[PDB]
């Protein structure tokens, strides 16, 4: 098997079991790779149909991260080799990760994610579907795909559009680092604890009155977290995003052209907002188009339809987008000097975007 993800069951006073998944590459901040994706889908699928299993928990080894993103190394390398040609490596990577995220949203039984610390990219993808999304004083959550020439995938096509006003667009453009307050506000988190409550949360699961009804167990699990939640020693405080909603709807209004001019035009003494600007403006112009097109998708598509659309775009940006230069600059060569295939927003030819949107199958 793989050692990068580990499974065990927590026994409970009721006789039911809680299945616990632990991502285990503390070295790479629990970065999600395909072996993990396979072992997890294999074990989750077994657990889903097992009547002893009442609930599933996802968490990550060490203190720093639940999961900081996908491991895009082997995807970077395959992609470059084939040089403008879609690859089975990509197809397999995305298809299978997306099946995993999908399985998590429609799990039936509760899935609790211990979203303490860093949760980004693919990591955010594992979390975003869960029924019981837990964050802590240390949670930092983001989709930085735009900085490496991808876009906010792993179901973002579905979840981003469902957030207040233009929030999902801003998050995808800017790779804004949300805290626990921010994550609750936008609906990426359901519950707030503190890190040093992990032990008590597991104690409480062992003694929870687990039943044979998924929906009742959902309710009991919320109530359960709810009580531990009044007892946090460190408050989540205020959401910067929530307090800036109207200003963020303004900055994100109109066409992508307005936004890019607005963003590159603004000055502000708000550190959070000026790094957001600078992060957006340094990322892939192709990425800005993709994030922006996602918002035109509206909310009609089912979850499964968003993933199908993403498998197409992801597979195509790796081949023809800025992703390879992105991953060369931040990850392999580490000079963080991307030279993007196109310079600015206008320069990305519409026939490039259109090709990226079209099924290579």
């Amino acid at each position: 098997a793989t050692q990068n993800v580990v499974f065990q069951t927590l026994a409970t006073a009721s006789g039911k079991l809680v299945g616990v998944v632990t991502l285990n590459v503390e070295k790479a901040l629990n970065a999600l790779d395909l072996d993990m994706v396979r072992a997890m889908t294999v074990q989750l699928n077994l657990w889903k149909k097992d009547p002893l299993i009442a609930c599933v928990v996802l968490d990550g080894s060490g203190e720093k991260a639940f999961c900081a993103g996908g491991d895009v190394r082997a995807l970077y390398h395959a992609s470059v080799a084939a040089k403008g040609q879609v690859t089975e490596v990509a197809k397999v990577f995305f298809e299978e990760e997306y099946r995993l995220d999908y399985l998590l949203h429609t799990y039936g039984k509760p899935v609790l994610v211990w979203g303490d610390g860093i949760v980004m990219g693919g990591g955010l993808g594992l979390m975003a579907g869960a029924s019981h999304k837990v964050v802590t004083e240390t949670s930092r959550i983001a989709m930085p795909e735009v900085t490496i020439g991808l876009y906010p995938d792993v179901g973002g096509s579905y979840f981003l559009n469902r957030m207040p006003g233009k929030m999902g667009l801003f998050l995808g453009l800017t790779a804004y680092h949300m805290n626990a307050a921010d994550a609750c506000y936008v609906g990426l988190a359901d519950h707030y604890l503190n890190r040093d409550d992990k032990e008590l949360m597991f104690d409480a699961m062992a003694t929870l009155d687990w039943s044979d009804s998924p929906a009742l167990n959902h309710q009991r699990l919320d109530t359960m977290i709810n009580e531990l939640s009044n007892q946090v020693d460190i408050p989540k405080g205020d959401s910067v995003l929530a307090e800036s909603q109207e200003m963020i709807d303004r900055l994100m209004a109109g066409s992508l052209t307005d936004i890019v001019t607005r963003m590159s035009t603004l000055s502000t003494d708000e550190a959070w907002l000026s790094k957001a600007c600078a992060t957006m403006l340094a990322g892939s112009p192709i990425s800005w188009h993709l994030a922006y097109i996602q918002t035109q998708l509206g909310t009609k598509l089912s979850l499964a339809q968003c993933f199908k659309w993403e498998l197409t775009v992801s597979v195509n940006v790796c081949a023809k987008g800025d992703f390879c230069e992105g991953v060369r600059a931040l990850l392999i060569d580490k000079d963080k000097q991307p030279k993007w295939q196109f310079a600015d927003v206008q320069s990305v030819p519409n026939s490039v975007i259109e090709d990226i949107l079209t099924s290579p199958w």
